[PDB]
């Protein structure tokens, strides 16, 4: 009962009439023009009644208001503390979106218009590497989620299982396309120095909300359904996912929650494999699961490398963490998790 967060219906809206302002935002930020930032926040709280907004209006308004707030926070000022009327404006908006009162990578990517209206913090072309990265990744991962969700109720011997899993790996490849756009467009040093500071936490109604981040693409939702399940309860990754659930669009929360409380597909299919008549289609089915896992590795291995060149002493600037407060050890932990799964499947397929 959440369906219908359609990206092009949100990307096209300018509910707070900020299109002109966003063409100036990169120069406002370059020149440290905090006063114009505060003015615009003040103007917004007096110019609009957010209770009047449709759901799509509020999503797009969160995107735009969030990025102005992020630009204030960049300089070191908590924007809700400086503009106290924001707090009820952000309360009203999140009642409608049933999402956090802050922009996430959904707002920064798929819900961010292509072309002249594209919302950007800076004039640096490196910023386009992040935006295109998540704009490409997210719709593909979402498609993969719905496909992997259907694997639980299909038999390994059913060729519909193999086809579904193959569609999922192809959809996940969009995350691979996306990090490749980043690697080719975003210099690590420019990231740490020019872009990362727009992704810091903001205090809203007595709680801190992290900035938008690539880690907010719903890839962890693929992981929990596909291989993590309820199998590593006190793990660091489970704690990250736990902290991420209510950042997700509402439509994805049930899938994530159910999956954290259930055996994973691969654990379920490892049992069916070594307990039923192993046929040629059954091997294809099992091989389609290793295909998905191997596509996840084609994202995580170059991601780890880019994060390592960025967080090196040479390039890291004032930061040792991503927006969610972790170092590259966390990326190493997810990649080693995924490598272990690939190892296990290969071992089950060895004869
Ligand atoms: C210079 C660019 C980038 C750097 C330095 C970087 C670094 C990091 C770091 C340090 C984390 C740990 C979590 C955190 O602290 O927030 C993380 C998480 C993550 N980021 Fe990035 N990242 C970059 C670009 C991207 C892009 C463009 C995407 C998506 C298209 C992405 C996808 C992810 C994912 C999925 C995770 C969760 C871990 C996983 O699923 O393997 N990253 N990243
Ligand atoms: N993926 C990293 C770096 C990052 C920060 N903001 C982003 C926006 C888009 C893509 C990646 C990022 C993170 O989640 O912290």
């Amino acid at each position: 009962y959440f369906q219908g967060m359609i990206s092009n219906e949100i990307s096209k809206l300018d509910p707070l009439n900020l299109d002109a302002f966003f063409n100036q935002l990169p120069s406002l930020n370059q020149n440290l023009e905090v006063s114009l930032l505060i003015d615009k926040l003040r103007e917004i709280t007096k110019s609009y009644l957010p209770t009047t907004f449709s759901i799509n209006d509020a999503l797009a308004a969160t995107r735009d208001l969030g990025m102005i707030m992020s630009s204030v926070r960049k300089l070191g000022i908590q924007p809700v503390s400086a503009v106290s009327d924001l707090e009820v404006f952000l309360e009203t908006l999140s009642e409608i979106t049933n999402m956090v009162p802050r922009e996430t990578s959904y707002h920064y990517g798929p819900w961010n218009p292509i072309g002249e209206r594209e919302r950007r913090f800076t004039h640096f072309p490196d910023e386009r590497g992040l935006i295109e990265g998540v704009r490409i990744a997210i719709p593909g991962i979402e498609l993969a989620i719905r496909e992997i969700n259907q694997l639980s109720n299909l038999s390994l011997n059913d060729p519909a299982f193999e086809s579904l899993a193959k569609s999922a790996a192809l959809h996940v490849y969009q995350a691979v396309d996306g990090i490749g756009e980043t690697i080719k467009k975003t210099d690590p040093y420019v990231f740490s120095h020019e872009l990362r500071p727009f992704f810091d936490p903001i205090r809203i109604g007595g709680k801190s909300y992290i900035g938008a981040g690539g880690g907010q693409i719903p890839l962890f939702v693929v992981d929990v359904k596909l291989w993590l399940g309820n199998h590593s309860p006190n793990s660091e990754y489970v704690s990250f996912i736990k902290d991420s659930v209510f950042y997700l669009p509402p439509e994805l929360r049930p899938i994530c929650v159910d999956s954290l409380l259930e055996p994973s597909v691969i654990n379920q299919k490892f049992a069916e494999f070594g307990s039923v008549e192993i046929t040629d289609q059954v091997i294809k089915g099992m091989e389609s699961l290793l295909s998905v896992i191997q596509v996840l590795l084609k994202f995580r291995k170059p991601h780890f490398q880019l994060a390592q060149r960025t967080l090196s002493k040479e390039n890291r600037g004032n930061y040792t963490t991503g927006s969610a407060g972790y170092t590259n050890s966390f990326n190493h932990m997810v990649l080693e998790f995924t490598i272990e799964v690939e190892k296990q499947i290969r071992a089950v397929l060895a004869p």
